């Protein structure tokens, strides 16, 4: 046993992995030791995050559970090559692991229900009402929508604001409620969506 493992000096050291799925794939190391029989065996271990990672006995790295990007994005993996000598010798390798996004949150409405109170005279034209989403999804944005088609005669919905203005003047149609959307342009999550209830003072 006149050496130890060293790993191949061209290894990838920034390995990226997919957020939300356990048993994937996150890259493969090797260490070679030039010696004979089982002094010349590698056996590879993790230094840390053992309970997030496992490597295999060829070098192939590859997660434990779930990982959730919007809790952690990043992290500083520590690979151990061991060879199978009497008095083992050891090395080891850093890989820097990016974990990368995916679209599995829709935007969440800051309230489930928005009520506002009016004027009956509120003129037209006036923004009474701010709605707000957020997507805690990589580069979301966010855009509003009405979905009830019934109220798209009284109130318009501004796509990045979300400020909800008066289309005409209010009579008789003494509160009127319908559901608004939140979505991201590029995502593919469904959109949030909140009521709004517009009650009218007498
Ligand atoms: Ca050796
Ligand atoms: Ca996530
Ligand atoms: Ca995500
Ligand atoms: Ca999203």
């Amino acid at each position: 046993n006149d050496n130890a493992p060293v790993f191949d000096p061209y290894l990838p050291r920034n390995l990226s992995v997919v957020e939300e799925e356990a048993n994937a794939f996150v890259g493969q190391v090797r260490a070679t030791d030039p010696d004979a029989g089982i002094n010349g065996q590698v056996h590879y271990s993790l230094g840390n995050f053992n309970n997030l990672f496992r490597i295999t006995s060829n070098g192939s790295i590859y997660t434990a559970v779930k990982l959730n990007r919007e809790a952690r994005d990043h992290y500083e993996l520590v690979v151990v090559a061991t060879d199978g000598a009497v008095h083992p010798r050891h090395s080891t390798l850093t890989l820097y692991i990016k974990v990368l996004d995916i679209d599995d949150n829709s935007p969440v409405f800051t309230n489930s229900t928005y009520t506002v109170v009016v004027e009956e005279n509120l003129p037209a034209g006036t923004s009474f009402l701010q709605i707000e989403a957020k997507d805690v999804d990589l580069g979301a944005n966010v855009s509003y929508r009405i979905r009830s088609p019934e109220v798209k005669h009284l109130f318009a919905l501004h796509p990045f604001t979300g400020e909800l203005s008066l289309l005409r003047s209010l009579d008789y149609e003494a509160s009127i409620t319908f559901l608004a959307e939140a979505f991201d342009i590029y995502g593919t999550m469904p959109p949030g969506i909140a009521t709004v209830t517009v009650i009218v003072k007498d």
